[PDB]
């Protein structure tokens, strides 16, 4: 797949709780960023391993719906950069999460070796 193919999978893997799903699609050596963390949290994430002992956490405290997901056109397709909104649920606290994304995902063969993933940490700080 391209990048916008991939991105699309990948935002459809997570809106079903399969986090194991989508570390998949992470090359071994792919590497997640938050550019803008929530304090406390790294902003890089290297290798696929890592980032599965922080993805695989979140199914049970969120679950996340995504919608009005636009690209930029690059020049190459192994390049996505699109927006989207991501609304998530924390399941205990019922409270509510709503984001704007910007993402840049870097793809090689079908995997993903940088998703670097911008958002503003107030809105994780202050639940609706
Ligand atoms: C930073 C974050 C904040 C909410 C909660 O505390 C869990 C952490 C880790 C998990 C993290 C959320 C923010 C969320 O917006 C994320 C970035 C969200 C993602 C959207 C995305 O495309 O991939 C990941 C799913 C969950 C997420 O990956």
């Amino acid at each position: 797949m391209n990048a916008k193919e991939i991105v699309v999978h990948a935002l459809r893997l997570l809106e079903n709780g399969d986090a194991r799903g989508w570390c998949d699609l992470f090359h071994p050596e792919g590497v997640l960023e938050y550019p803008y963390p929530p304090p406390g949290y790294k902003t890089r994430f290297e290798g696929r391993e890592t980032i599965w002992a922080h993805m695989r956490l979140f199914p049970e405290y969120m679950t996340i719906r995504f919608t009005d997901v636009q690209f930029y056109e690059t020049a190459d397709p192994d390049l996505a950069i699109g927006e989207f909104h991501g609304d998530g649920v924390h399941t205990v606290s019922g409270g509510k999460l709503a984001a704007d994304y910007i993402s840049v995902l870097r793809t090689r063969d079908g995997q993903i070796l940088l998703y670097r993933l911008f958002f503003n940490p107030l809105r994780v700080l202050e639940p609706l």
